[PDB]
């Protein structure tokens, strides 16, 4: 039982960055996984997951 949510609002050149996705994700968004991901649009954007057991 977990999010997700993508924020197209933030730099796509932050989606390179492996370990500034999860940052500003788990930051704000309080995720566990943030990541960059295609989308169905060919667009790359910058989705936060959040999981708590």
């Amino acid at each position: 039982d977990c999010k997700r949510k993508v924020y197209e609002n933030y730099p796509v050149s932050k989606c390179q960055l492996a370990n500034q996705c999860n940052y500003d994700c788990k930051l704000d968004k309080h995720a566990r996984s943030g990541e960059c991901f295609y989308d169905e649009k060919r667009n790359l954007q910058c989705i936060c997951d959040y999981c708590e057991y």
